[PDB]
């Protein structure tokens, strides 16, 4: 749960193929344009990130929780089942998902990893309410 990196980047190496990491520049990692930059998130916003065909649930969610700014705490649980997540959070059940890669061995090691590149959580805040706070 040391949250590495060092292995929570190896590990990327099964975002890579659907997901971009990408900057507002150039490219660290390099991956499939299925999903979004995954660069960023820690600090984000679910679902901001602009010209992408996001799935109709995230963006009810967002929409339910103007507030959501992805943590990280969030990324591990997401990505560890995501559904079960998204959905829940709605209520609304038959979330959909666009993401289907169920990933439960190694979570913290990995957000840890996804913190860092969003190199945003401005040393704290914006805000607070739960599962919030960015
Ligand atoms: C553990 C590796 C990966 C992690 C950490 C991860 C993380 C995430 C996060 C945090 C989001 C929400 C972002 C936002 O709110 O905008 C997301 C959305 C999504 N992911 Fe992944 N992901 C992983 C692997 C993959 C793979 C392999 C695919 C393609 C096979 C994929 C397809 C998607 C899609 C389509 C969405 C959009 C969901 C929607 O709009 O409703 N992901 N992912």
């Amino acid at each position: 749960n040391e949250g590495d990196a060092a292995k929570g980047e190896k590990e990327f190496n099964k975002c890579k193929a659907c997901h971009m990491i990408q900057a507002p520049d150039g490219t660290d990692i390099k991956g499939g344009k299925t999903g979004p930059n995954l660069y960023g998130v820690v600090g984000r916003k679910i679902a901001s990130e602009e010209g992408f065909k996001y799935g109709e649930g995230i963006l009810e969610v967002a929409e339910k929780n103007p507030d959501l700014t992805w943590t990280e705490a969030n990324l591990i649980e997401y990505v560890t089942d995501p559904k079960p997540l998204v959905k829940k959070m709605t209520d609304d059940k038959g979330a959909k998902t666009k993401m289907t890669f169920k990933m439960g061995k190694n979570q913290a090691d990995v957000v840890a990893f996804l913190a860092q590149d969003d190199p945003d959580a401005x040393x704290x805040x914006x805000x607070x309410x739960x599962x919030x706070x960015x």
